[PDB]
């Protein structure tokens, strides 16, 4: 295809194809209750970001938004993804650390907002108002690392403590990134090209989803 | 209207609406917590689902697709009636046999993926990619079966494995038709006229939701 | 901005924005679960309204809608909002009254229709049909009326009965009025234009999420 930025698309949906079947290979058999839900959750991660990194690379994912005097060509299908996946991430952080349910509302409130600003930025034809957006999301994604940051995880068990400890330090540092790769972008300032980009959330959601999994999944936290 | 298959339009809307009100009045002086629940859920299908054939019948639940060189007559309302009302099918079938968390989170997602494809699918302007999709979803589907099929119900009381038993073979049978209308009707093939797949999704979408809540609801199974 | 309304566009994100912040600083260092769940829901609510009026204000959240030989100023926006914000708030009330789970769904259900069936309405190209999904919407609000109105608060603590009556009062009297704007308006009769409907909207959004999270915060009833 005529794009610059397919071949990373198509990495993308392979990886993620890869890793959703690792995956679904890897839960079979797991009977313990707690277990399976974190295999459950987990599976459904990479499974979605396929999903839509496929509608990417075969160009439903796509449209053209008028700014600048420019038709840009924006990828709406991440947000879609995102939309979903990262509220299940949090759910497999707040699970692991038996958040109470006050806690857990409040990150998944926080998440959808944090994403839902994020699209309406995208989808802004007045240039300067994109930012407005961005600063909202940006301020929604503060209040989510505030919380995972200020827990109760040393309390219990260490096993648990030690795979939260390094599953926060990997999501907040590759979570961060994602503003910073919008505002410098074909989204926000446009100074990096979009196959970069493309190139760059590729990285970051194969490792915020497959690497994060990987983790999860090999520690024996996830059992009771 | 000059719609052909307006016919099956209206009649899937009153089926629904009668449906949705058998249903309220049966569900009335119902104290037992459990079978609030079951009632609940099973009203809920037919009431969103009329309210989607009625979208039909006045022509806002349809838009045009270019695909083979055709403006072709898509029906979208269905996937917006379908992404609400299988996930609770599903948890009828869920609750009545006590699943585990990790279970109806994996069965929920799945039909997330395969409503989510199948919508991508019938709205993709590429005609051979509309098949992808198609295979993707089905494939969701496959999962879902297979997790319906391999289970515990018989470790708990008759009533509940032998509705279940009745219940999963309805609904294995009606939901595996629907992969095979879309193949060969309007959105896929083309080989059946678009007055014919309608009538064809009507009555299954009457006997997967009306004749379904049936049998759940004059069940014993549903009391505690 | 040209537009007449903007003013209480202005006005509307200002105090959701003020209200978001009140009740974000009155909830920090709160450590009781059930507190902590009633500040989490109510906070959101405001959140969600702040971001769907500023999408309003800068013209996002408004679309042109053909009816009656006339291009009409629709914002769909409101629908965006009121989708999340009207289930979190009857949710405060259900926890509140311990309510059981089955009439939780059965609330959250009326209310998914009511919402949907309003944008539906909205958003309808024949000007009669509009007024068949309006009728459809207030049946799905009487239903959540006659559910909040008969129940079990008075069976436990007084300060639960109490708090309950007033948000139950505030609820039904303000949540009646929405479709009588809505049938009056823009949306329907076109007898009141836009920036009086538009002012009235703000009143009613205001006092139904900061007014109503006001009483409830205050109260004592939050604590176990
Ligand atoms: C699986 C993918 C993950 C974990 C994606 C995370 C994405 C974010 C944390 C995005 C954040 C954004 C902002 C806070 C600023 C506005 C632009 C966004 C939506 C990229
Ligand atoms: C109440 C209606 C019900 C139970 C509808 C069920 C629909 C399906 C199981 C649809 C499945 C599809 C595929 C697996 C292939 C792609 C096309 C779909 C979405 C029709
Ligand atoms: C926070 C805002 C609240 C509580 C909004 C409540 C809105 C309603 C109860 C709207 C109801 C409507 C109808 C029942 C008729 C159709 C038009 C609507 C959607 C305005």
């Amino acid at each position: 295809t005529g794009r610059p930025e397919w071949i990373w698309l198509a990495l993308g949906t392979a990886l993620m194809g890869l890793g959703t079947l690792y995956f679904l290979v890897k839960g079979m058999g797991v009977s313990d209750p707690d277990a399976k839900k974190f295999y459950a959750i987990t599976t459904l991660v990479p499974a979605i970001a396929f999903t839509m990194y496929l509608s990417m690379l075969l160009g439903y994912g796509l449209t053209m938004v008028p700014f600048g005097g420019e038709q840009n060509p924006i990828y709406w299908a991440r947000y879609a993804d995102w939309l979903f996946t990262t509220p299940l991430l949090l759910l497999d952080l707040a699970l692991l650390v038996d958040a109470d349910q006050g806690t857990i509302l409040a990150l998944v409130g926080a998440d959808g907002i944090m994403i839902g600003t994020g699209l309406v930025g995208a989808l802004t034809k007045v240039y300067s108002y994109r930012f407005v957006w961005w600063a909202i999301s940006t301020a929604a994604m503060l209040y989510i690392l505030y919380v995972l940051f200020f827990s109760k995880a040393e309390s219990m068990r260490p096993e648990v403590a030690s795979t939260f400890k390094v599953l926060r330090n990997v999501t907040v540092v590759l979570w961060s990134a994602y503003p910073v790769v919008w505002l410098i972008g074909s989204e926000g300032a446009g100074i990096v090209p979009l196959n970069i980009e493309t190139l760059l959330f590729m990285v970051l959601d194969v490792s915020a989803k497959v690497g994060f999994g990987l983790i999860l999944l090999r520690s024996r936290a996830i059992f009771g």
